[PDB]
Order: C-alpha cells, then sequence, then structure tokens
C-alpha cells in the first residue's frame, strides 16, 4: 500500500524529528579533530 507510508511522510511527528535530526548531524561534523586522523 502507498497510502500507509504517505500518512507517516505527511505526519507531524515524523516531518519534525528528521529536521531535528539533519541539524544534530551538521552539528556533529564541526566537533570533529582536523589533525589527528587516530582520534
Amino acid at each position: 500500500i502507498r497510502v500507509g507510508c504517505h500518512k507517516l511522510i505527511n505526519h507531524h511527528i515524523f516531518t519534525n524529528l528528521i529536521l531535528v535530526f539533519i541539524m544534530l548531524s551538521s552539528a556533529a561534523l564541526a566537533a570533529e579533530d582536523p589533525i589527528r586522523s587516530h582520534s
């Protein structure tokens, strides 16, 4: 079925969790050590 997953895609709770996960992953990229690769 292509409506059960559509309901989750257009869900109010799911479209904001994916938005906050993008910012969390973006912040996780800016806390890396550029010098010490074996850190």
